[PDB]
């Protein structure tokens, strides 16, 4: 059922100039945005019209937006998870509620990893790949097969540098970040496209 | 006998413009190249006229040229490799045929770190370093006492950041791929041999 | 803990290239751990007894950038992973330890104070593990004893699954036996001050 290709959408001297005036007016497109600092690249998802992503990538930083830099509305360094208010044209992903063992990791290079989950935030990857296909894909999301969110890669487990196994924020620790509440920007410099 | 050095000749901005144009009008020289795309940085290693280097560094991206981006003539994901017509300049390594176990690996930095092969494409460092000796160097050679390439740097076996083993696409893995068949990556320096 | 550190942003990435390019920094130096960058990684430098120490395996032989242009290295061991520039103006420095405490704490580039249990010459252990995350990227950064003294830099780490155990140090003493026995420019990006 679920598969994906990306489109970038910059360099990294759009990239550096958007980072430092704050200000992207491009269209934002698809519920997966790749997105970057200057100095790193990593993914961020969409739920619930709120755009997610891990700390140990964004920072504190604010999201380059149309009318300008978008200031964090979630902030949680415990649990590896930021999160702006989605940019006007960004597709939002449906949490999930099937209860759904079988999860896919989507990467930044547009891949579809089976995983299993065998615990609240942690699966382990059914076929075992080089930790290259998923370095930079942080802030990704795991699916079930019925394509909806239930919680956004942050780490993975590996040995010899062969990735066994991931760590995800899952999408409740979001809805639970969400009723606590209640120099460079980061920037859109592609998206990952769904179906 | 083996021994080898390195010279930078782009800086990151001249790679950022290198990278969106697609044109490289400078001297390409040596037998591997310091290649990096705007966002990070490997080797690339020329045989018989191809030059080679990793799918997980390069993509599937061109390779900025003289007259323009060069399309990669060979892709194999499952390899982790990739290859471009050499471009003019470009000095170009001979397979081995000695079938010596006794190896050598050229880094980024130039180091000619020795290891025995223990495997089809695997081999043990002689003396383990910290893997920031070996970090970048994917796309690098590994080389005969003779000087001739066995194969290609494509991943490390580590433990508490010191690496021990080392893994790489053989020679004939590239003779297979061969007969079987929005940025540019950019050469930014060089490693010349002996 | 009496020790309490913040980080303050100085430059960004097109900043540090061209002063990379020039070799001359002629911003205002402050506080006795910097934060430094070539063009393309980050760590950081300390500042001892007059010397301003980091990582070869982050500078390697390069020159410093400097207010009245480059700074040649004053001591390089590739063997221990050690470089140290002339502190330039501006720079504070911590002076070295004595008191031979093996309750240390590691600073990081994002200024957090991490408590470790010195278990040997060059060597020690997170009192509580962090994911490697917290770590990257603070090469360079001072082990200091409960007073603040230096007792040497942070040099590499001990991890398993992504999770950070133990850290490995140059110590101080070695510098001393450095100081007997013997393109680009590094630039200051930002700097952390402590207490
Ligand atoms: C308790 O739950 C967790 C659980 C985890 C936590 C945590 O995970 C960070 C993880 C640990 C480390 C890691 O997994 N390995 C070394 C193993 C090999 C690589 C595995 C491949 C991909 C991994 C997803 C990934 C990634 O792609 N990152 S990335 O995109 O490349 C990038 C750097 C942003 C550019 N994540 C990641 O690589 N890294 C950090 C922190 C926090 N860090 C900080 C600051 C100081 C950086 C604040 S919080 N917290 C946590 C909490
Ligand atoms: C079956 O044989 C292999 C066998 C291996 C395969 C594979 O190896 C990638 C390897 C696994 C990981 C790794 O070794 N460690 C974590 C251990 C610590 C570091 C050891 C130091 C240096 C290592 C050589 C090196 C390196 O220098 N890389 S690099 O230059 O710095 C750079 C990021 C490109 C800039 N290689 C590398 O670091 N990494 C990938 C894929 C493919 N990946 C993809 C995409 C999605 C990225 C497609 S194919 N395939 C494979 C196949
Ligand atoms: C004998 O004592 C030691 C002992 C160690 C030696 C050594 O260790 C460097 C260590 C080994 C590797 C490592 O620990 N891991 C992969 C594990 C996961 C990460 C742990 C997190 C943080 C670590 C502190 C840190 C760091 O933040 N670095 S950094 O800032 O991000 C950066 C790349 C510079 C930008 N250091 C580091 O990560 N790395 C290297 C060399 C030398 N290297 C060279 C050249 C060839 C590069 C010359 S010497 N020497 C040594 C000597
Ligand atoms: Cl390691
Ligand atoms: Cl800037
Ligand atoms: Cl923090
Ligand atoms: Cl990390
Ligand atoms: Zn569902
Ligand atoms: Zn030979
Ligand atoms: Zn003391």
């Amino acid at each position: 059922p679920i598969t994906a290709y990306s489109q970038q959408t910059r360099g990294l001297l759009g990239c550096i100039i958007t980072s430092l005036t704050g200000r992207d007016r491009n269209q934002v497109e698809g519920e997966v945005q790749v997105v970057s600092t200057a100095t790193q690249s990593f993914l961020a998802t969409c739920v619930n019209g709120v755009c997610w992503t891990v700390y140990h990538g964004a920072g504190s930083k604010t999201l380059a937006g149309p009318k300008g830099p978008i200031t964090q509305m979630y902030t949680n360094v415990d649990q590896d998870l930021v999160g702006w208010q989605a940019p006007p044209g960004a597709r939002s992903l449906t949490p999930c509620t099937c209860g759904s063992s079988d999860l896919y990791l989507v990467t930044r290079h547009a891949d579809v990893i089976p995983v299993r989950r065998r615990g609240d935030s942690r699966g382990s990857l059914l076929s075992p790949r080089p930790v290259s296909y998923l370095k930079g894909s942080s802030g990704g999301p795991l699916l079930c097969p019925s394509g909806h969110a239930v919680g956004i890669f942050r780490a993975a487990v590996c040995t010899r540098g062969v990735a066994k196994a991931v760590d995800f924020v899952p999408v409740e620790s979001m809805e639970t970040t969400m009723r606590a509440s209640k120099k460079g920007s980061v920037v859109i410099v592609g998206r990952i496209i769904l179906s």
